[PDB]
């Protein structure tokens, strides 16, 4: 019982792009860009579409870097999140009524204002490592348990 979601990180040699979500699920947190995958759409095509819709950026090369399964205790549907990375983008990030993008230096990642699991796998993403993770949450702020491992193939 799961649903597909995408998560895209624009990671350049000295900075990473994150977006502050204004409303709905995850509002008030910085995260990468993404969302649900459409019927008849590949996961990578959904990731590209969502990056454009939310950041205003155009991407050509997306690299699969991780898969994270999120469970919220008491919620039947697991979130199967496919994580992607890109260093090659076109355009400038756009602020909209749904999203406020901002560039962060790699030593200034705003972990206190991100989902709490990010503190675990973001250091792997920064060291160009690929991973599989599972995080069990009680509400939106508490990690009850988790698994996280580096993989060669996502
Ligand atoms: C704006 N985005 C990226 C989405 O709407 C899809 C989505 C939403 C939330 C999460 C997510 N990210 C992280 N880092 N931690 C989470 C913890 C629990 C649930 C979702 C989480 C991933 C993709």
């Amino acid at each position: 019982a799961s649903r597909l979601y995408t998560l895209v990180l624009v990671l350049q040699p000295q900075r990473v792009l994150l977006g502050m979500k204004k409303r709905g699920f995850g509002a008030g947190r910085w995260n990468g860009f993404g969302g649900k995958v459409q019927e008849g759409e590949t996961i990578e095509d959904g990731a590209r579409r969502e990056l454009q819709e939310e950041s205003g950026l155009t991407v050509d090369a997306l690299h699969k870097v991780g898969q994270i399964v999120f469970e919220f205790v008491g919620e039947p549907e697991l979130m199967d999140v496919h994580v992607f990375c890109t260093d090659s983008i076109q355009g400038t990030p756009v602020e909209s009524d749904e999203m406020r993008p901002c560039w962060f230096q790699l030593d200034q990642i705003p972990f206190k204002d991100m989902w709490p699991d990010d503190s675990y796998w973001f250091p792997l993403l920064l060291q160009k490592k690929k991973f599989h993770g599972y995080f069990k949450f009680q509400g939106q702020d508490t990690i009850l348990d988790y698994t996280l491992r580096e993989v060669d193939t996502v």
